């Protein structure tokens, strides 16, 4: 017999869910590749899809009767059983994978960066090969669900104050790179890139950025020029090039927030992959390139666009139903989910705008665009940002990552609940009736076991689409849902007192339906065959 | 009302389903990788598996009762239908996605090398990428299929028409090589093969193998040099210093049949990927090796060892079931089918002995784990060894994939009647009753699909091993349930009296069953889950 109220049962939630990781490190390379504007408008897509869903949602539940169950009842209520099912049952699975892939990743996290000085757990799988890492991920990982599930089986109640602790901490590293942001204005970091020609190396090789040395009155080795140039000697033209016609140059790599770099850095430059990041501003002579020189780079990852930016960033914007599928508490839901949601979403958005303008406005374009950070040793560029130091940043990322995964986790098992307690699939009547005051029992153990596998996979970033497709085709059958019961002389109804809410559903619903077809029809295809299968399923159990 | 006799109903689809194409391309790759006497253990672990299932499955038939359905009515009949079910449905599964894997690769045989000449079919993919070949695949493996899929529908007397030319043209390049093989013997042929140092080149960048040249009484460019050697005057050193310390030179690649080069490859060579084949006997001198010399060599693939080379050849010497399941036709198949099957898995053995034991005592070591080609002009090793010229194999081995393809897609058809026949599952019930005279309808469809389905993946060759474990689950099955029901009082007994079978068949089982394990544990526990559900699924289903 819980109640959570309206700001923790609904809000909280929703905000620290939605926050994700992209923002901390994948932001800055959307900004960069895409320039600022391109980012702004992908960004306000995605916020404006989920903006869509949730006003539809708050419609729906303006009724003030949804008893239980997250937007599954609602679906089913509004358009019919057999597509809740189907759409209950895809959520249900997205949100489940969506908590083990948090996981993953904050596992990932604290390898890469959070103690890798103690060991980075080397006895666990010893560096041998990525299979090490893979290892290590796939022990840790585990470790760490088997006490999430845990403490998500005892009541919310215990629940909570884990996911409130998390939020703090993320909202501290995002107030924490901000200020540095602001300080960078005031006064900017030092924080030295190497640019050879009008392209950008990797700092890692060589200990100093210069092509000749004088040390005891002497030439000396530089270890840049013993790298695509094995000639010791300087009166030596035999390698590249490259290196001897064009020249070799140092520039701040974090030159603070100033008017020229942000409009320098408006427009975008999308690369095709195997190409080289380079600075557009300085000079640089044109000359062959040898082979061998080519690894002594930076060199673009994927291929960048448009679309596939907009596929890559738009899971970092879902996860509003946390505190929609979440119903146990919360009493007198209908005065509750809507406000939560569309505050939260809100917030998120205007936090997502400003830290993209603001990294657009701060930031050398040329690191922007330097995924890995392997062209300044691989150390978190965003991380300096940070005022007082990068640890901050990468705590945050980190606890925003476990926090999320926690709380999917605690989300699944009610919509698993809520599914079964209703007798729409024959097979799933034992996964319910669980604990005492409604809590999810044997359900639980369901959704620990399909995350227990996704962690034994531990490559789940390979389906990446699929959880985007699942939470697109939720979204939009709401959007459905809500439009048709408004039609369906539905009497809820806002302050404002109009049909308008038809449009608004049908134009949310077409556009984030594309969105997920731009996204990836490939695998939308499979998607929707899966509903239909469970939907045909549903049929013949009737 | 059809009867194929023993001869054609049994023995030819057998044998000419069994060879592959693991003969023709892949079988000097293993020789020359893991020598003449690991090859031939291996070749003799796979083949004895092979055998003693059809060992099993001849006992077992010898009762003379199996009135229609393959091993599956054969396993239902002696354990229990519950495992029947399972191991027919997946044994069903296997050789559908074999079939699909077995034109896809026909269908890459004739762009790569049939007819390349006639654009490569450019205009289909355009070669812009990988994609482009995927999509040439994705579309003429369809074209293909349906085409096979339409012959098969009618009754297998227009059938085996097609697969008797297919046997026979691969009864023919079979001929020819070891033609070549025996003239190779009496006179060598010429393919030289170009060797710096110890080690060797691909030689496709350069058009001549010499360190230096002399044109009109001059020192000349010599293109080899130019690679790894950027500078163009003799009197020089800058470049690595392996082209100078070392010497270059060309050797033959197919010094024919001799005693030397056989017993000189007896031994094995595993070398870890990214290592570089190099040759033992002549002399090579050590100096440090620059970075970008790398590529310019032959690099290993893969890894190289016992299990990983047992594991990729074992799908090669499977597809033993094509005249067991199909018992339509060939009237009192109990004097038919053990008969042939042991005949065509005999002769299978011993081309396969034969054959390695030639190309091992025949090619040079070093080509032959020259994998790819790369080592010499990318062109076949093996079609050289051919008689009259490498079309003939290279036609051979399109013709046995294309063959061996449709066969199992015969087969499979056969099997799915068998299993919905019989109320055991109850949604396979409208996948029954075909049309007159027995012939496979409506479920020739759905194979067809499933069929359709692996086209449209192209890329079946990431889940190589589900088929083997498949099938070895399969073959174990069968001796299992020939080991018990011989227990379980048998009269079934060949010429020879003795319980001698049950020890045979029990140590066929363990043999091949540790053979799947140690291929890989990892999908052989997935295969198991799958296995088990299904027996589950019936179980319910009673
Ligand atoms: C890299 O070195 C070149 C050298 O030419 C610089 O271009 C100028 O070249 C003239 C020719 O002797 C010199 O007298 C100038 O001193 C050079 N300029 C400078 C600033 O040194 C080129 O400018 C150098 N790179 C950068 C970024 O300045
Ligand atoms: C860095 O330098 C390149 C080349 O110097 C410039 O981009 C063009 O590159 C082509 C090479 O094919 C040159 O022919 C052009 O002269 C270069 N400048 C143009 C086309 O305006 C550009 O300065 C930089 N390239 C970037 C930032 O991608
Ligand atoms: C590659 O060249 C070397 C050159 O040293 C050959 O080794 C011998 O070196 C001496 C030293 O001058 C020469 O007089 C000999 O003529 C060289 N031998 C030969 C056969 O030319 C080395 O033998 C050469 N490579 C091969 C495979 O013979
Ligand atoms: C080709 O040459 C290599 C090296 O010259 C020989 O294998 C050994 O390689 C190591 C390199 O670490 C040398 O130190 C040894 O002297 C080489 N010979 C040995 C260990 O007997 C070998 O002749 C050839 N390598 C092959 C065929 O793999
Ligand atoms: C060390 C590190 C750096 S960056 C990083 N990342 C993360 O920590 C995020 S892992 C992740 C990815 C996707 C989803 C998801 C959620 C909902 C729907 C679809 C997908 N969830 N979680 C990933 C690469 C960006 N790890
Ligand atoms: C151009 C070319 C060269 S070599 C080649 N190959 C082929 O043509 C064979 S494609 C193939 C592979 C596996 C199976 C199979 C059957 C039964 C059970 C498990 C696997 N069937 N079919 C493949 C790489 C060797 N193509």
């Amino acid at each position: 017999a819980p109640s959570m109220g309206t700001l923790m049962g609904v809000y909280l939630p929703c905000l620290q869910n939605i926050f994700g990781v992209i923002l901390f490190l994948r932001l800055t390379w959307m900004v960069g590749t895409a320039g600022v504007l391109q980012a702004l408008l992908i960004v306000l897509i995605c916020c404006c899809c989920t903006l869509l869903t949730a006003i539809s949602m708050s419609a729906i539940a303006t009724n003030g009767v949804v008893p239980a169950g997250g937007s599954y009842f609602m679906i089913s209520r509004s358009l019919g059983p057999e597509f809740g099912g189907a759409v209950g049952l895809c959520f249900y699975l997205g949100t489940t994978f969506a908590a083990a892939m948090y996981i993953l990743g904050a596992i990932e996290i604290l390898l890469t960066y959070i103690a890798p000085p103690a060991a980075i757990f080397y006895p666990s799988g010893a560096h041998d090969t990525s299979n090490a890492t893979l290892n290590n991920m796939r022990v840790y990982g585990t470790i760490f669900l088997t006490f999430m599930t845990l403490v998500v089986f005892v009541g919310v109640k215990y629940v909570n104050k884990f996911a409130s602790l998390f939020l703090a901490c993320v909202i501290i590293s995002i107030l924490s790179i901000y200020a540095g942001g602001i300080k960078s204005i005031f006064d900017p970091p030092v924080f030295p890139v190497c640019m050879l020609g009008n392209r950008t190396l990797s700092r890692d090789q060589f200990d100093i950025c210069a092509k000749t040395a004088v040390v005891d009155n002497e030439t000396v080795a530089t270890q840049l020029w013993s790298f695509f140039c094995h000639s010791p000697n300087l009166t030596t033209d035999s390698c590249d090039p490259y290196f001897m016609l064009n020249n070799v140059t140092e520039i701040p790599g974090i030159p603070g927030a100033a008017a020229g770099v942000l409009q320098e850095n408006l427009w975008s430059a999308y690369l095709e992959k195997g190409d080289i990041v380079e600075k557009h501003g300085l000079p640089s002579a044109d000359a062959p390139s040898l082979k061998e020189s080519l690894p002594l780079y930076v060199v673009a990852d994927i291929a960048t666009s448009f679309t596939v930016l907009v596929g890559i960033f738009f899971p970092s914007v879902t996860g509003i139903m946390a505190g929609s599928n979440r119903s146990g508490d919360l009493r007198d839901a209908q005065k509750s989910i809507p406000v939560g949601t569309i505050l939260a979403i809100i917030t998120t958005s205007l936090v997502y705008f400003s830290s993209v303008v603001l990294f657009g406005a701060c930031i050398e374009g040329v690191v922007l665009r330097d995924k890995y950070g392997d062209g300044v040793s691989r150390n978190l560029v965003v991380g300096t940002l940070a005022w007082p130091s990068p640890w901050v940043i990468v705590i945050g990322s980190f606890f925003s990552t476990c926090g999320a995964g926690l709380q999917s986790l605690t989300g699944a098992p009610r919509l698993l609940q809520a599914i079964a307690k209703d007798n729409i699939i024959p097979f799933l009547r034992v996964f319910g009736h669980g604990k005492v005051n409604g809590e999810p029992t044997w359900a639980l153990l369901l959704t620990a076991l399909i995350a227990e596998l996704g962690i034994l996979i531990a490559s789940l970033d390979m389906v990446a689409p699929i959880l985007s497709m699942f939470f697109l085709m939720c979204y939009l059958f709401v959007n459905l849902a809500c439009a048709v019961q408004t039609l369906l002389r539905t009497p809820n109804w806002r302050p404002r007192f109009k049909y308008y809410h038809w449009a608004l559903s049908f134009l949310g619903m077409s556009l984030c339906l594309a969105l997920m077809f731009v996204s990836s029809w490939y695998y939308a295809l499979v998607a929707m065959l899966i509903a239909g299968m469970i939907y045909k399923y549903i049929e013949y159990q009737g």
